[PDB]
């Protein structure tokens, strides 16, 4: 390997300068299979990587794992192997009443509820997306007729207390986080997830382009349990959007 | 009057929902004059307000004064008077080598080197521009052929120490600010100015739309005294840009 | 001009080493007109300057605008032009029940609810007034029989949320500021305003003398609407006090 | 499954109350295999879970992925599934001259260079190991004659800047982290790793028991490329230690 | 004197490398008198020092006064005179319902509610005890049949507001501290006292060994007034434990 | 006794409402002796209390020990016992070139380098002296012809690292404190001491009056070993000053 974690060589990438970066390794084969000539490159720890081709151009798909720490590894190592553009795709829970299940969120910038962003820029630095990547994502979403919200996302180093989930072992939330979600709701924040503050801050502060889309699968203000077809249909739609954005940035 | 500071009543605005917000009271008339039916409404403190008409629609132009405090009063009072979108326009000094004088900077989000933004949202929240506004400003730049850079601006509560100026009374900078400029330039920041971290935080956190454009009059990494002619011309080009963006946002 | 903002030359000051610094430009002519041979020097942005003479000595009156940012400009530039002593005068809202409308507040030091003070000294540094200027102000107030409180003032980068005003567009206050006024009341804080934390910290940390007086025009614990005569009578009384303090510091 | 991420049900665990928690999914089977009746339970995301049996008692081995976020999800979900004690085992780089490769480090508490710990307790709370766990790990080290150092570990949300690595894409470290390594070495810290400040804070703050052991594979103060053979052997020695401690904690 | 405060020479210590450090000077003679050949060395300010012998080895007893500031003096000066191991003993109030009057607390690490610890290590550094000293203390306690809790202690720079005592002059607690005790209770914290965050952080970050035991004299969750015999009997028992730990560390 | 620490009852004080508060128990009698009817009341821990009589009025003199923690206990307990004004007196080291040994320093406010002040008010609140007290101390200095400097003092929770002393066990200073002394001297600070940020914050935030005077025994910028005679004489001059101020504040 040319890098410490990913198990990849420069030649494995065949010149790729753009990576789609889901958190879940299981989505890597899915996205790559939407593209031409998908081939599996490597799988180690949370990092599963495939290569494919889009409009005759090599593209990478690599999973980040959950959270800023493993994200910052994947971005750092892909950057050493020539990746310059990074497009995160996921599914998410909305926290505003006007967003519906099936809608699409494009993130302009994130609230930094994480640790890793601080290892690249102090807190006053904005966790902002690349304007070209944001534009390509909104254009792609509107091109397939998605209902699309564009705005702020809160990025948390935990799934449970930092998103004020109380159905947990302890059933309590530390003082600093208790009531925080209602603050973020009043401030127009669309959703929570767990990798964009790191992704956006580290890319923006190092001349790398990054952006983020997500399919809404639950609305925590009007919460319904999703069935599989809905999770699949929402996942597919965000995957289609992200590939189409990638076409526009190649 | 209907507000504590600006000396304006609601009917003065005639239904206006967009305001162009320079810092300098002097620039107010310069902007009004591009549009139809310019009328001075009020001059109180740092706040000089004219109204004008663009494609048959009332637009406001209202100066903020320098700094987040006076910006916050102007935004809040204009919001009480029906303004939902706010476009800042300045002239500025670049801090990157590749930016040139007479280039145009559209800001996607700002480093929060201010105090007033904290009065709307904790430090982790990003001082992010509205996507529609930022798009309209990039497309408006392209519509007069400007050379445009899209990226992060550092927003400082001081002109002197916070922007690491040493030709001062004391000729010193406090430890926290000594050497900050090099860190911001490493992280790709384009320029400093003194109102945008306030303006973008308070608007993104309350569902008002905001955006910012500036014209470059000096490049601190290759610093020349600016020509009287260049400054006027770059000012006028930035002025046109922000009016044309207004036009696309009505 | 010899300075970037104020539009002043060294010779304009005729040797003045003391400036009275109200926030409102409209008060500049008023104060200068209490003195001998008042002449208008310049007016640009929030900075209106007049020169006069007191006991045959030149004095400056210059407005700061609202907030620490424009304040720090005015102080910095007047310091480059030879001002060493700075006496802020305003009118204010009391936040304690024992203070009455018409009373006078002299500030010993301020709670730093601002951004600009931090560009001169870290937060643990006290925003303290000059002992000679505080003494001259208390002596002057007692000399005309004022009822005078001497103590702490909270200095905020906003007029609205940082002074927990709720009659606003959003009608809400960010978590950090919600309930803060009742903390400041329990701690004996007399009032809020918006320039002294910057003024005091930047002067105290640079060998410059500064102090602050204010006339009480509303008591927010027993709030009455003032009529014009009361605002005039209160303003006049604080103006008389500040000039008389200036006599004692010349 | 009974939890959002791990894909496990309660009955899967068969009454297990202790979990051994490596970062790397690959190490899971290596640990399981020391014990009786190894059975792979699940592989999802970074979380690979086996069960095994030690002295007739069900034990879990479940990988956390890299970093506090994925560690927090694994700990919370395993706690919902009856796990009350959690032992981490890694391999690591020393940062003290007197530590040698193949030595063993038992951590008493960790420097909190992470974000997820903050989601359980404010920064002042110590990221401290459970005394029973730490004792069992020291005595377990002594029971195979290991050379053991007992002390503080620095726990970083990044592998690269937070551990002051400069052989990177950018080759720079942000100001706050530049020169931190020398300060930690002055203060006697032994090593860096990427999960323990999360793991120990969240467990000490909720009455779960946690502890950590690692084997030293590199000494950054006298840095040698590690031998394939040494690494396997030190890994196996750390693995044995954490199983033997488990044995004393059942 | 060889030191600025303690009034001690190197020869006064006769080679002692271990000090027992109570806060109260009155306890110095008490502890020393449990040992052989106790002699009074000096008394200045809060620093009372006696020397004795244990298993034919010289030992020091020196009082710290209350709080991290005077503690950091006593530790610093005893360190210059050859002390390497420091064993704090006190009596305390429990804040958990399961701890009884007469029980013994051994502190693994402390919540840093103090100022002085920060003059030795930033807040993310754990205020952790020496493993050998913690072990010797637990072994000693169990050796005389004590009921012993081992875990976290909150160390506060005040007796009153930082331990949320309300029977005071003002009867109020600053916002930051109001409700903090119920946070510390939920997090398993055993008790409050006022010197260990400083003691532990400063020793751990400088290669010095430290530990802490306390006898429970009141339980603030089920609060009873103690009589003298109980305070004596509890004090004696902690003194016996600390001397016996000192025997094991000599 | 009526309080937890000081061993005093209310009637002991005979109606006293002012306390003079040295750090050192030894100085207590030295101060008492200037006044009429000196009587030792109590000695417990660092707290030595005498009463005396000045112009027929009971005054208390009570030592605080070193540091904000023990100062906070003394102030709170004396406040429970009717003390409403508190004057500190020390000897100190200057950190400015123009100050001379045997000069007198009256403190207007303090840099908050302590932890206990935070237990009364957040960091932004100023550690400011009471105006009546400070005036009485300046006029009292003038009444014996002392050379007086009026200004800011840095108040440190440590004697060694926080005051940037390097002739220590470790001979090092943590990063945050390394080079702080030069910043304080730039900002005009006069001296360091170890109780005033506590004393002034807790009193200004609860409506008690406080003030501080000190005599200069060493000038760290031109450092000489102090003469036994000079120190006694400067101590006595500071002692007289604080008694004479007491006299003007009764
Ligand atoms: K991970
Ligand atoms: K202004
Ligand atoms: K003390």
């Amino acid at each position: 390997s040319d890098v410490f974690h990913l198990g990849l060589t420069k030649n494995d990438l065949q010149g790729a300068q753009l990576a789609i970066v889901p958190g879940d390794p299981e989505r890597v084969e899915k996205i790559a299979a939407l593209m031409d000539k998908p081939v599996k490159l490597a799988s180690h720890r949370e990092f599963t990587t495939w290569r494919a081709e889009l409009d005759g151009k090599p593209v990478i798909v690599c999973s980040t794992g959950i959270g800023g720490p493993s994200t910052s590894i994947a971005v750092e190592e892909l950057a050493q192997l020539g990746i310059r553009t990074f497009l995160r795709i996921g599914t998410t829970g909305a926290i505003q009443p006007h967003i519906n299940v099936g809608d699409v969120l494009v993130t302009t910038a994130s609230v930094r509820l994480d640790g890793a962003s601080l290892h690249f820029a102090p807190l006053e630095f904005p966790a902002v997306a690349d304007f070209e990547c944001t534009t390509a994502l909104v254009e792609a979403a509107k091109s397939i007729g998605a209902t699309t919200h564009v705005g702020v996302t809160a990025s948390s180093d935990t799934f449970y207390p930092g998103q004020e989930r109380y159905d947990t072992y302890s059933g309590r939330v530390v003082r600093h986080f208790k009531g925080s979600m209602e603050e973020w709701q009043a401030m127009g924040v669309m959703n929570y997830e767990m990798e964009s503050a790191t992704l956006l801050t580290m890319c923006a502060s190092q001349g790398l382009r990054a952006g983020m889309v997500a399919g809404v699968i639950v609305n925590r203000t009007q919460q319904e349990i999703p069935n599989a077809e809905t999770m699949k249909q929402t996942e597919s739609h965000a995957v289609k959007i992200v590939v189409e954005a990638a076409r526009r940035l190649l």
